[PDB]
DNA sequence: CCGACAGGCGCATCAG
DNA sequence: CTGATGCGCAT
DNA sequence: GTCGG
């Protein structure tokens, strides 16, 4: 498919190796960064030299590339791809909610497959056990029209609990892709503002709503202002079921959406490099605010934001919209 | 050369 | 029980 | 694994 294709796999491959066998996560990282600088690059790589000009691309990477460039392939990933241990580990953090460590157990008590998961229910946790149940599901991607067909629900529905509730679809799907891996929805009501919560429950009675029409279907984790769980589409007689699909809802301070829907937007890799770059400029960004540092490292008081341009102005970044955040 | 690497929510668990 | 910590997850 | 001080 892609101009540097088989670069950026090999080292997205590298990257998952060392955030699920390794437990590097600054290595995991390294590499995702190297993988997304590549292919934003708009030349076929001639060598690793050439790659090793580009921020994020140091000499291990340039030699890997080199390898990869004149075999087809890294002889490091090859042993990784032999190896039982990882290979297996690599699989079951497939599953939501098993991460690198939880994997490795399992992989030590001898459970190391699909099958294994499926007649070992009792050793997993609530978000585990929904995970292995729509595996195959949570794999598929969400195309466009279906993503359009799911805001409707969700934006009339939150209407339905009440008419000062927005809602607004953010990752992928704000970012214009054609195609997304889940759906998310920042929400925001007048009555929860950084200064105050006059009312409970505000989280609460949308995703109660949403339980009531059968849109959502099972719960992952759920607090005061983030809810983690599953969906699905309503199906016309005799058609086979839409798959279940991840939805995130994170409700924001009102106050504070463009940190809000900055942060929900991403990409992850996006908000990474975004926040590191604020972080070399004298400022931290979270999903709320925008602060500066001090000189002992500790953050001041927020910011005035009155766009998400305005995030961009104070580190200096030209603006971009979120379509141009993707990759 | 070597600190630092993005930020934080919800859940599960440990020490007391 | 609270407070601290790690895990897995979100972008 | 990479990079800025
Ligand atoms: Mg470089
Ligand atoms: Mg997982
Ligand atoms: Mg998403
Ligand atoms: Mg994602
Ligand atoms: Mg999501
Ligand atoms: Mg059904």
């Amino acid at each position: 498919e892609t101009l540097n294709g088989g670069i950026t796999d090999m080292l997205t491959e590298l990257a998952n190796f060392e955030k699920n066998v390794s437990q590097a996560i600054h290595k995991y990282n390294a590499y995702r960064k190297a993988a997304s600088v590549i292919a934003k690059y708009p030349h076929k790589i001639k060598s690793g030299a050439e790659a090793k000009k580009l921020p994020g691309v140091g000499t291990k990477i340039a030699e890997k590339i080199d390898e990869f460039l004149a075999t087809g392939k890294l002889r490091k990933l090859e042993k990784i791809r032999q190896d039982d241990t990882s290979s297996s580990i690599n699989f079951l953090t497939r599953v939501s909610g098993i991460g690198p460590s939880a994997a490795r157990k399992f992989v030590d008590e001898g459970i190391k497959t699909l099958e294994d998961l499926r007649k070992n229910e009792d050793k997993l946790n609530h978000h585990q056990r929904i995970g292995l149940k729509y595996f195959g599901d949570f794999e598929k991607r969400i195309p466009r029209e279906e993503m359009l067909q799911m805001q409707d629900i969700v934006l009339n529905e939150v209407k339905k609990v009440d008419s000062e509730y927005i809602a607004t679809v953010c990752g992928s799907f704000r970012r214009g892709a054609e195609s997304s891996g889940d759906m998310d929805v920042l929400l925001t009501h007048p009555s929860f503002t950084s200064e105050s919560t006059k009312q409970p429950k505000l989280l609460h009675q949308v995703v109660e709503q949403l339980q009531k029409v059968h849109f959502i279907t099972d719960t992952l984790s759920k607090g005061e202002t983030k809810f983690m769980g599953v969906c699905q589409l309503p199906s016309k007689n005799d058609e086979k079921e839409y798959p279940h699909r991840r939805i995130d809802i994170r409700l924001i301070p009102k106050d504070q959406y463009y940190c809000g829907v900055l942060y929900f937007t991403g990409s992850d890799i996006f908000n990474k490099n975004m926040r590191a770059h604020a972080l070399e400029k004298g400022f931290t960004i979270n999903e709320y605010t925008i602060r500066p540092l001090g000189v002992t490292g500790v953050a001041g008081e927020p910011l005035p934001v009155d766009s998400e341009k305005d995030i961009f102005d104070y580190i200096q970044w030209k603006y971009r919209e979120p379509k141009d955040r993707s990759e």
